[PDB]
């Protein structure tokens, strides 16, 4: 993230890191949200490929040890039956991974709470991105996790001209788009936590950012909106 600060330690219990092999090391690739001991939601687009993929949670210092982590393996994907790789902007980004084996929760390692089915956030909604992505356009991976302040910007406004025009659908959530903080890659796959009756819920999944960078006045992160896809989630779980 673009414009974040460190966030304190595991103060986003429910925030994962989707790594994947090279070589004989791993590599950070995207985030996620543990929603169950033994499942995680994340970005379609993040596991296009495949690669070997291992899941990290009480993670905070990617290559310090923590104290707190977990290191499982990814034993299914489940990606939305209708992504499409050739077109994001369709929307549908959002995949399931079952883990190979539960992982234990703790003061570091917690459930993420989703929204409602059906919830859509007021603009200007209070939200905070997190993760290890890029903390700059082109730049490089963060070491410690990142947060940054997004508020929500409405569908009506996000889907104008000035702004992303039609490439926005309403199966997403947008936030942020002042210029200075943002998503950025690296964070793909991650959590956009947004304040719901005294409770932080996690409303979107990272989805893309603009072709001209990841801060970028008047394109705003653009997230999986999360409530559009309760009952898929559900039923996903429900049959493996
Ligand atoms: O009402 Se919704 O979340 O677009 O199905
Ligand atoms: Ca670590």
């Amino acid at each position: 993230v673009v414009g974040g600060t460190e966030a304190q330690r595991n103060s986003w219990p429910s925030q994962i890191s989707l790594q994947y092999r090279s070589g004989s090391s791993w590599a950070h690739t995207c985030g996620g949200t543990l929603i169950r001991q033994n499942w995680v939601m994340t970005a379609a687009h993040c596991v296009d490929r495949e690669l070997t993929f291992r899941v990290v949670v009480g993670e905070h210092n990617l290559n310090q040890n923590d104290g707190t982590e977990q290191y499982v393996g990814v034993q299914k994907i489940v990606v939305h039956p209708y992504w499409n790789t050739d077109d994001v902007a369709a929307g549908y980004d959002i995949a399931l991974l079952r883990l190979a084996q539960s992982v234990t929760l703790n003061s570091y390692v917690q459930l993420g709470v989703l929204p409602r089915a059906g919830t859509i956030l007021a603009n200007n909604s209070p939200c905070y991105i997190t993760g290890w992505g890029l903390t700059r356009t082109n730049g490089q991976l963060a070491q410690t996790l990142q947060q940054a302040y997004l508020p929500t910007v409405d569908y009506a406004i996000c889907s104008s001209s000035s702004y992303w025009g039609s490439t926005v659908k309403n199966s997403m959530v947008c936030a942020g788009g002042d210029g200075v903080r943002s998503g950025c890659q690296g964070d793909s796959g991650g959590p956009l936590h947004c304040l719901v009756n005294g409770q932080y819920a996690v409303h979107g999944v990272t989805s893309f950012v603009s072709r001209l960078g990841c801060n970028v006045t008047r394109k705003p992160t653009v997230f999986t909106r999360v409530s559009a896809y309760i009952s898929w989630i559900n039923n996903v779980i429900a049959s493996n």
